[PDB]
């Protein structure tokens, strides 16, 4: 069982951050979300009723990302994860990756971030 | 058995999609096909009859994206997932992935779609 | 526990390397640090005291690449692997990766180095 | 146990291929090789005697790649895998990926190929 | 006077296009506008009033692309042009480049667009 | 009149080339295009009839590239340049470029290629 | 004399910007450089003393960018352009560009930035 | 006569450089040479003799870069220039661009190089 619905590279502009200036200025927020769903039925039938619309999942990711400001990425991801696993019983697991290639971190890197993995129960 | 034969970034211009305008104007679909098959024999000998003509697989995956339009991308994955599984029993596992960097969805993101993993029967 | 906190592409100009000319002219090292840590609490609350200041981690990984030169890249990984492991017990697993796209080696290739995975003790 | 020595993106010019014109014209051959080695000792000491020189591994990959022409990628990979696992008892597993983004395959794709995984016994 | 102020890579998702289908689906548009200004005083004095706030420049392009639906990229760039030309006595010329990466044309390409060069009177 | 209608990176899998082998293998041909079209009232009205529909231009470049094989890129660019020149009085000057990223050449490069610039007569 | 000594994409983590916040957060500043240097006998002899050592130029651009904060990019490009102009008679003309890929601007773009071109007097 | 024949992205690993250290380690060099030729007849006739074999052009650059050790990029480009200028009465100008992506300068940048433009007499 390893089928996966993916939303990779979703980049939004959020004012989240533990800093004060961040929650002022904001910055692009990269978010990758893969959902453990089985597309054997979806694949057999070819009907939505057999899977998760990646457009709806997009918007849910969207609601949380540009929603109120948070402090950590853990917040934003734990909120997407529970918005995804509590909206679709079709999604066994929902891992959320959020990168910030624009932090107030003096240096050169392709970005910092976190990446959670939540199943449903 | 952790071996694989892959084909990535296969770009096909299909008129698939749920909406009427999509199949009306069409767009690019980016297929990534990964087949899981023992390569020991093939590498030991060195004759395609021991492996799977990945060039063939293209035409097989390609006869599904330039083929008949449809709704769900999972379909397009299933159609390719099945066609490749069937015509080759040596293929233990089949990974068909299809991306749409350009679906009609207000927003910036690098691409979306679904991924499915199939085994041989 | 499949959660993580990452930092990728950290570029540091260190004079490390086995050869004498390397530490003589130096080159770019590309560190990718992935820490495995529960983010549920952090995301549940939303306060760094519940997670790991990844900005801190930079300065920690960075105090190893701009620090004292050495021979083996594995060293540089170990030094960072240890420093981060120690100063944070919340860090279950630590992944330090260091790439050298420019080592003195006749040939075309995009980059090389090693990767090591550490757990907390 | 998940430390890994990596050589990613090594691109060579080989005349390998099952075609006749290929074995005539040749084409760039991409090769990724990750070696299951434990860098805990290497990391603790900081001495070569504790790991595999990625330069030697490079050359071995190099010998096979520009060596005599072969037919499949299975050949080239199975030969690198057994050149790596029979030269270093320090390498538990050796997976070899070889991409050919230049095959005689009428279409658009980011390349075709295989990817083997061999342990040592 | 080769000094310039630019906004390369501006991406907006509009419903522009001479075909109703594209007027329904919409698509990511990409624009680059490079202003011909004299950054002499701004350079010594360091007073933004001695230059053109590009962020305010981004607005005038955002309002146009994020605005109503239109037919040609030419017009999209037409209002861009004067919109800035009329608002800032600071800029001598407005160079607008508009790209449609995924137009309603069947094929494989970078993108398609136009670039107009308008000064001030 | 610096204006233009550009069609970047059109990639066609052609069987052209000076090598009889190449014509059996095939390879992608990346084409750049830049027709100088006075887009004054094209933007004025917003009626494509007052300008060149690149799409048609694309399909015309396509008929060339997917046509039967020739040896030089120069003949290809010319059969293309000729096509446009003899279809759009709108086009003051045509500009074709046909890069070669996979020709039979033992070496490392991003490609080789010719570029021509023809006007109307 | 079209010659030049160019220094592309120099990235410095500066605390500059017109926003008091920015100066606390910090951000990368990407700098482009292109000094017009008559490299006639520079290539003739092969004595760098008969030309400009870009390295020095780099470290001189560095002293600027890693210096204390200012508000405009224009002052930065000027403190840089001034530096070169007043150090190398070799340089007939200087050319600075300081892109901004992470400024406080709710929008999607590859960056914004000014570019100046100064000569010697 | 804006027609051109080019070799953009030529990568060679030499031991060039004015510092003995770089003369010991070596480094990937990148060169682009765009020839000013008239592809008129080549275009209609399609006879390679009516043009300049770029593959033979790649040779003359390979021999120079893969050749002896030198001091300045200027010279590396100096022999490139005439080497082609003298060998082909077909080309009017040889435009050589040489880049050193990872020079012996401490910092973060794209690359450093020079570009000379020489015609024929
Ligand atoms: N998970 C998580 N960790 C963080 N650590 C530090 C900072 C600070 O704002 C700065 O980046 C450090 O300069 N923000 C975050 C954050 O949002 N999420
Ligand atoms: N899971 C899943 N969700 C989808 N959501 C929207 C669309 C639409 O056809 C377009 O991509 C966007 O308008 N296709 C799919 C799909 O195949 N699979
Ligand atoms: N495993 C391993 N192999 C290595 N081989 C060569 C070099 C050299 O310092 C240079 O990169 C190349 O000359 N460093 C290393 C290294 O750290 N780890
Ligand atoms: N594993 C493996 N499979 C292959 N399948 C087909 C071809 C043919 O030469 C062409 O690519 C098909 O056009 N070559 C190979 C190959 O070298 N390795
Ligand atoms: N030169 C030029 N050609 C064009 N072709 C088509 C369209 C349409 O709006 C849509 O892109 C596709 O029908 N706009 C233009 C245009 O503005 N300029
Ligand atoms: N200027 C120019 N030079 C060329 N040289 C070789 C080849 C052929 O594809 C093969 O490399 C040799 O058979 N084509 C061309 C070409 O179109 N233009
Ligand atoms: N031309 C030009 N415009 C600018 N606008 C805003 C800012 C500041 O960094 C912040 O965006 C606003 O505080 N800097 C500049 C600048 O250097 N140059
Ligand atoms: N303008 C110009 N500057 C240079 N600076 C340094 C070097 C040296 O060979 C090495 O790159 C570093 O010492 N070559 C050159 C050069 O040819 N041209």
């Amino acid at each position: 069982m390893q089928d996966t619905i993916f939303l990779k590279g979703m980049r939004f502009y959020g004012y989240h951050g533990a800093l004060s200036a961040e929650n002022e200025i904001g910055q692009i927020f990269k978010v990758d979300v893969t959902l453990k769903v089985d597309l054997s039925e979806a694949g057999r039938t070819d009907n939505v009723i057999d899977t998760v619309h990646y457009g709806e999942v997009f918007e849910e990711v969207k609601s949380i990302m540009e929603g109120k400001a948070v402090n950590l990425l853990e917040h934003l991801a734990e909120r997407i994860a529970n918005r995804i696993n509590s909206q679709y019983n079709r999604v066994m697991e929902t891992k959320v990756r959020i990168t910030k290639e624009n932090p107030p971190i003096p240096g050169h890197y392709d970005g910092v971030g976190i990446e959670i993995v939540r199943e449903n129960k």
